[PDB]
């Protein structure tokens, strides 16, 4: 499939309900060959009245590999959920995660997710059923996803893909009619607070997502860390000055160097850990 079709359904979209304006990052980050010449990665961004960043990057390879990273980061005024699809595609398999990533914990209290989430149940059960739990995960990754999070693994086939961008397509849309109705924050201290919880999600990704090993092959070690503290998790630098240790802590090693470890925790959570009423239940 051309993931390129997604990201035009994303931008048609997001126009009928604001107006994009182009980021400045577009004359920083645009088009970039790999090493070997034989990969292009291309990259997008927009702002608008209350998104920070849209952005996505589209890999194409002649080798079969595909690859998505479109998000949506609100300004801090804006609450809202991050917007998140990571697809990473090959000839036969496909990892994937599409969700609406919370901005602040819906683990230990529950307005937040009240709020955001109740009216999406029906949305997350109607394609849990079609793409499975992916099986156990890095542990510290559920800290960010939402009771709706769709998290699978399959063979590609047309009708795979076909139910994986109609998910898309419902998850965008969902998140674009929770756009409408987010009103801006006055008070300067949840603004401060909304702010942390975005750099605290940033400096996470930005130091271990999955896909920054096969940006490294492709790019280099040197641009891959550009792009992805520059661009996939801009802000990570503007936002807030802690590091990554400060925000997690078990990751400090005997030399105080980052542990290589993506989990401390180890993987987990063979089933979904939420029923089918978005309640968490987590076991193993
Ligand atoms: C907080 C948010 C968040 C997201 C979005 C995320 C995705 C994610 N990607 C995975 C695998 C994977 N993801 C990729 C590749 C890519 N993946 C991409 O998203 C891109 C852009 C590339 C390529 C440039 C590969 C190659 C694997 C399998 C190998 C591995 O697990 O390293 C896994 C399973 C491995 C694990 O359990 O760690 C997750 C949860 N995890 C998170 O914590
Ligand atoms: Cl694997
Ligand atoms: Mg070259």
């Amino acid at each position: 499939v051309s993931y390129k079709k997604l990201i035009h359904f994303a931008l048609e979209e997001t126009n009928t309900h604001t107006l994009l304006s182009p980021s400045p990052l577009q004359e920083k980050y645009s088009s970039l060959l790999s090493m070997d010449d034989k990969t292009e990665l291309q990259m997008l961004s927009f702002e608008a009245h209350k998104i920070r960043l849209l952005r996505s990057l589209c890999i194409e390879g002649s080798d079969g590999m595909q690859v998505l990273d479109f998000a949506a980061f609100p300004k801090p005024e804006f609450d809202l959920p991050i917007f998140c699809a990571n697809f990473f595609t090959t000839a036969k398999m496909n990892i994937i995660v599409l969700d609406l990533n919370p901005l602040h914990d819906i683990m230990d209290q529950e307005d937040y997710k009240e709020k955001y989430y109740k009216d999406l149940i029906t949305l997350g059960l109607k394609y849990s059923k079609l793409l499975p739990w992916g099986g156990k995960l890095t542990s510290e990754s559920l800290r960010f996803f939402s009771p709706i999070v769709i998290w699978t693994r399959f063979s590609s086939s047309p009708h795979n893909h076909s139910v994986l961008f109609s998910a898309f397509k419902d998850y965008y849309q969902a998140w674009l009619g929770l756009m409408d109705r987010s009103e801006g924050e006055t008070d300067a201290s949840q603004i401060a607070c909304n702010c942390e919880a975005q750099h605290r999600y940033l400096t996470w990704r930005s130091e271990k997502d999955p896909g920054h090993g096969v940006l490294k092959r492709l790019i280099g070690e040197d641009l891959a860390k550009d792009v992805i503290t520059k661009f996939l998790f801009n802000g990570v630098n503007e936002l807030g000055n802690k590091t990554f240790l400060d925000y997690f802590p078990e990751y400090r090693c005997e030399d105080g160097k980052v542990n290589e470890k993506r989990s401390m925790i180890g993987k987990s959570f063979e089933n979904r850990p939420w029923n089918a009423r978005g309640e968490f239940i987590g076991d193993r």
